């Protein structure tokens, strides 16, 4: 099967990449596989496979860490992600982009049924399985519980029928048969669960898979539009329907290829502990445990050897970076240019630790316009911030044409030096905020609304006749002959490879 | 004599220590020189030497670009800046500011004056030389003038002999016998210029050292208080008297071992087109000359074989991000500490195109405060803002002892989750602003007024009870038993030098 469509396949695919580094002895899911993981992520190496893991018993279970995390090279960079879409692994941020928003305007290509699949090669019922018992990592010395779900697929139906959601939530282990986990506006998960709230009959039918289709995990981390079923805008994005099986104790249906499924309910009325977790910022609050969404485990089922993928999240760079703050910025892209904004590129600088989007500006398309820049800055706010994409980013920073917003350096440049500060911003404080930032849940101010701001990068004359500069830079303060004079002298004169 | 006290002996330094590619062919002045500095600048490469510069006559003159400029390597990155201050190259950002700050509590050592030395091997007087047959570099394609001053100290007295300045301000060739200039306030040389234009008699006497003791360059580079001779400063930073000799035209008295030493007078009331330069902030804007300062050269002294230092600047990195950035930070730090405020370091991140300072808060001091934000906040920037030592600084961003100013990566970490935007932060707009940065003199609101702003980094409970997290980071979230083991089996398991 292909690597973007078995897990399985995936695992091979990094190692005859040269981009993994199989531990067959012994490795301590308290904290030790972590640790490994989040030194791999703060280094850019190879993704680890854990083939030996204290307290694996029966199948259950190995670990991949790092699995959506960089590469060293900035050739390959975004190898590991581009493995997760049949792309070249020389891919491209744009390219990757583009691969995720393709499906946007095709039709849908609905999953396929098929009666079995690896992921029923074993099971265990209610009276065989114990959570407490099996390897779920400690991901941070102060985390509040043992956090099976980093990188796995909720899936949960309307009570209608007709949306079935995938997503990435964080759950943690509760007891032997229950997970507490957070479900919080305005996520799909969360959307989903308030129908069955005012339903009022009963707990809503949940099953999470781990281990599942790389490309279903990409679209599971992306936020595409409110009632859109995420298989079958996979389907379109790979050009094949997506093979599913249906659970053993409800109607829902899992990727067939699934390392592992827990099949149960998502509770109505229960909560319980759940948190603290070292989170996509960088940060953990010791004993800042709330009461989470409650989840009820009836049953597994899984893969022979099966292997469960782990994201050791926090500081730079991580899932929570390449995979949040890209994908938001796809779609925050798409949703510029749907609402006539002349918008061309979008990206989350790692720098700004996901929390800004820089937005590149068609400048010939501004001009004509004719607009200025508190019009233009409150016009791009109000459709972005007002919109669910738009809820992970507290700043928004426009720059003209000239600006690579892939490239963090030339963000910053542009943000230092042509956003006045105050009087080229707005502030926006009656809008949905992340209260996973510091300085929203942790701040001085509403953990749940406001803080966001957008900064226009855009100079004067952007707005009127064109730029009026050239950059202090080799590439534009000099002739194109000097130039290539001077590079095809440089090792002759004495001063010092693409792939390395 | 030893390198931070001879030019000439810091270009024999940088060959020692493999800093230096000496470029023996012939290299045009316009642009070519410029444009192989400006790429050893973005790239870190070696200190270029260009000995046979085409238009070189009777000894004037060679160029040495990059004087100030970083190394490759992080062991050694600030060498270049250590060499002009005795430091060993090896020598941290910390270490470097505090050599500089070091002179602000002790006694000035004043200069020596002697009968000669090496700037009086050759004399050009008023019938013998012209500007305009020098080979003065065209140091950006679209400049305003040819740049013969991005690297000397100006140096001009108070009316009343009780002040002598040490500065850099940029000029370029007017004609055979004047440059004109920036001289704009707060600057030094501006404010002795207006008490001499106030006693209205004679224009100012002036002498422009090109190729001084790296010591004084330094100096010259950094905002000492109002009032204070550098000379002094710079003798008792480095222990040592300098050694001065007096002008041949006026009586000023210039370094001995200066390789080129114009002499002349700062006009009192004429003026003549001035710029564009291609700036620190990374941009020219073609075509927007303005009347600067016009100065007469009456007569030219010089040693043999003398050497021109350049500076190339614009995009990262050079000695305006290095050296004017960094210095003024340091002076910042001290004045902070003087106003009582529990300042422990600061520094100017260059992602922030220097335009940023990052103060670090000894926040053990700050609880005993018994403040807030809104308070410390406006107590900083009314201190800072209003001071000259603040003047080119339009964001400061206060941090706790965790963060590492000198680490850009940490400083835009912090800044980016722990300052919510708005609401953690001051604006000042009834300061003096810089008007070189682009959303200010190029910009929607007035050139020389406000758009400044304290953004504060501090958490809440850094106020109050202390530090309340933990980062989500392999330092901080695993023990350091297993830290260590992680480390010690790390290449043994298949993962990836100091000096490299
Ligand atoms: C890649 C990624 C995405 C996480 C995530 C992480 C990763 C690695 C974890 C598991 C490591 C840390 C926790 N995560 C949560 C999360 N969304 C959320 O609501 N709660 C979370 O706890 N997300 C973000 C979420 O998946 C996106 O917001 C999706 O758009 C949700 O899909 P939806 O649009 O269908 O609601
Ligand atoms: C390192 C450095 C410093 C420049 C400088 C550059 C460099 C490389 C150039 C020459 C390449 C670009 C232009 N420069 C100017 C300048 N100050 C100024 O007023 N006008 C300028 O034109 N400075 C900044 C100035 O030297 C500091 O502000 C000093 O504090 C001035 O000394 P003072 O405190 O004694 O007035
Ligand atoms: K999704
Ligand atoms: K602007
Ligand atoms: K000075
Ligand atoms: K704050
Ligand atoms: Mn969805
Ligand atoms: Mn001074």
């Amino acid at each position: 099967q292909p690597a973007h469509l078995c897990f399985r396949s995936f695992v091979e695919a990094l190692k005859v990449d040269n981009d993994l580094v199989e531990i067959n002895t012994p490795i301590d899911p308290n904290l030790e596989a972590a640790a490994i993981t989040r030194r791999v992520c703060e280094t850019n190496d190879k993704a680890p496979l854990f083939n030996n893991l204290i307290g694996m018993k029966n199948g259950l279970f190995r670990i991949l860490g790092a699995p959506g995390s960089l590469r060293k090279s900035s050739a390959d960079r975004y190898g590991r992600l581009a493995r997760h879409l049949a792309l070249p692994p020389t891919a491209s941020m744009r390219e990757i982009l583009d691969k995720m928003l393709s499906a946007s305007d095709m039709p849908p290509i609905p999953p396929t049924i098929v009666p079995t699949g690896p992921c029923k090669e074993n099971s265990l019922d209610d009276s065989e399985f114990d959570l407490t018992e099996l390897p779920v990592p400690l991901i941070h010395k102060s985390d509040g519980g043992k956090y099976i779900q980093t990188y796995g697929m909720h899936i949960v139906q309307s009570p209608d029928g007709t949306w079935t959601n995938w997503s990435i939530a964080r759950a943690m282990v509760h007891d032997k048969n229950h997970l507490t986990g957070l479900v919080i506006p305005p996520q799909h998960i969360w959307q989903i669960h308030q129908m069955w709230k005012k339903e009022g009959r009963s707990d809503v039918p949940w099953a999470l898979a781990f281990g599942v289709p790389p490309a279903a995990i990409m679209a599971s981390s992306m936020p595409i539009p409110d009632g859109v079923t995420e298989a079958g805008y996979v389907g379109a994005m790979t050009g094949s329907s997506l093979e599913l099986v249906k659970c053993d104790t409800n109607d829902l249906y899992v990727p067939a290829t699934s390392e592992i499924v827990l099949e149960g309910t998502l509770s109505i009325s229960e909560t319980g502990p759940e948190g603290p977790f070292g989170e996509m910022h960088g940060y953990i609050f010791p004993g800042d445990t709330h009461l989470g969404a409650k989840y009820k485990v009836n049953r597994i089922t899984y893969r022979n050897n099966a292997i469960m993928p782990m994201s050791s999240c926090g500081r730079l760079t991580d899932e929570t970076h390449t995979m949040i703050g890209s994908l938001a910025a796809a779609e925050i892209r798409k949703l510029c240019q749907q609402n006539d904004l002349p918008i061309t590129d979008a990206f989350a600088p790692f720098e700004s630790q996901v929390t800004w989007v820089a937005l590149r500006v068609d400048t010939e398309k501004l001009r004509a316009m004719k607009t200025t820049s508190e019009g233009f800055r409150k016009r791009v706010g109000d459709v972005v911030f007002n919109h669910k994409a738009g809820y992970t980013i507290h700043r928004l920073v426009l720059v003209g044409d000239d600006i690579d917003v892939y490239e963090g350096k030339d963000v910053l440049w542009a943000f230092s030096t042509r956003c006045r500060p105050g009087m080229d911003e707005t502030l926006f404080e009656d809008v949905r905020g992340f209260p996973l930032i510091p300085y929203m849940g942790h701040g001085n101010g509403p953990a749940h609304r406001g803080g966001k701001v957008v900064s226009d990068a855009l100079m004067p004359t952007e707005y009127t006749t064109g730029r009026n500069w050239e950059a202090a830079d080799f590439n534009q303060s000099y002739p194109e002959d000097l130039k290539q004079k001077v590079l095809d002298n440089w090792t002759k004169m004495g001063f010092s490879h693409h792939h390395h």
